[PDB]
């Protein structure tokens, strides 16, 4: 299970014997990414498995239910950059017991959620990653706004607390890195590298490799 | 994932996988070592058959030639929402594994969101759908694309066929498992959401076919 990281015979980075030319180092392998997010799933079980919110399957019962496969926890995940992210959670999830469903809302609102009934409900937000905060600042006050959840949480596989420059503080964090452009595990530079299994810190001159249009 | 799993009951005849009780589910179609082993090699189906083609270079637009398949000009992968994603996920990783460069858009059909990417004519283009099941969906879909934008090729990829169930003519090149004319949940496949976080595809119990007819 544990990736053997070193260098091949150019300066390169190697995970398991395959280079990665566009890497300057790697920030987590997959093993550790995966350690880090069950844990996080057992976190996230214990904080929400005896809450209770609206009541949306029997509309006919004025109490407070438990989230169960009647009334699961709503996860929001967020295109593209959290697809691989969200799937392997909600797995996890699974293995701990927590009922959740998914959707996606992509981002300025491309497109937007198609679940309607938010209101009094446990909501949680699933993000690749919080730098400035920005874009996640302004997702939960839209979701705040707009739908009127019984509580609205965060959950970041990377937090990169030294670039925050706006009041906005992930509740869950998975993996904690330095203010550096990563790629790989949902990362990417103009799509590329989103497939990699380990996270790396991107050499700058691959920055702009890909300057044409998808 | 890959690690070999037990099919059981439990005391009250429910289905139960590794121990854990399924009460939805009537039988198992797939456990997860069946799933990935299946797509572990379809990975490989896919890196043979796409290696060395050639499709319109977008990364230069001053070349004229045709390019191989690169990370300038990877293979275009449409993912449809929303069944598609955790297969998805699972797959393009698999893909890296085996070398073949690649980049996933998103199209959500019912279209309600439509893909983001704009240079597909001639370009080598792969559907990553969960399930053929009627037909009519991917053949509408598979026709939209080819009319809209015209790619070099357009395949489909299932993690599911279900053959027995045609109404339309539609065959996807790729299909990594196939499954009885029955309702299939778990990995991907749902009833209003639920159990699309389960790792193994069971067959529904008839009876949890109405279970949650609230809107989300
Ligand atoms: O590949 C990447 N490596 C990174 O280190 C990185 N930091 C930010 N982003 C992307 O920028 C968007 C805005 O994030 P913030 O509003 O939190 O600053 C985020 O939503 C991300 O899409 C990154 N993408
Ligand atoms: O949970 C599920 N178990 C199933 O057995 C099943 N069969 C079809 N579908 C869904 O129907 C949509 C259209 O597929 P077809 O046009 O081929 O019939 C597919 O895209 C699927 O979303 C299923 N969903
Ligand atoms: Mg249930
Ligand atoms: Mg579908």
């Amino acid at each position: 299970k544990p990736n053997f990281v070193g260098r091949d015979a150019d300066g390169n980075v190697t995970v398991d014997g395959r280079s990665y030319p566009m890497a300057e180092s790697v920030v987590a392998t997959e093993s550790t990414i995966h350690r880090s997010m069950k844990e996080m799933a057992q976190t996230l079980a214990n904080a929400y498995k005896t809450l209770k919110h609206r009541d949306t399957h029997n509309k006919g019962n004025s109490a407070l239910a438990p989230i169960t496969d009647e009334n699961p926890l709503i996860i929001i995940s967020v295109l593209k950059g959290s697809y691989i992210f969200t799937a392997d959670m909600v797995r996890y999830l699974g293995d701990c017991g927590l009922p959740n469903v998914v959707d996606f809302i992509r981002i300025q609102v491309l497109d937007n959620l198609r679940f309607t009934e938010l209101t009094g409900k446990h909501v949680l937000i699933m993000e690749d990653i919080a730098d400035t905060g920005r874009t996640m600042k302004l997702l939960v006050e839209k979701i705040r706004r707009e739908y009127r959840p019984a509580s609205l949480k965060v959950c970041v596989l990377v937090d990169k607390p030294g670039g925050r420059v706006v009041d906005f503080k992930p509740e869950f964090v998975c993996l904690t890195a330095p203010t550096r452009y990563v790629v790989g595990y949902g990362f990417e530079v103009n799509d590329r590298y989103r497939n990699y299994r380990h996270v790396f810190v991107l050499k700058p001159e691959y920055a702009k490799r890909y300057p044409s249009k998808l």
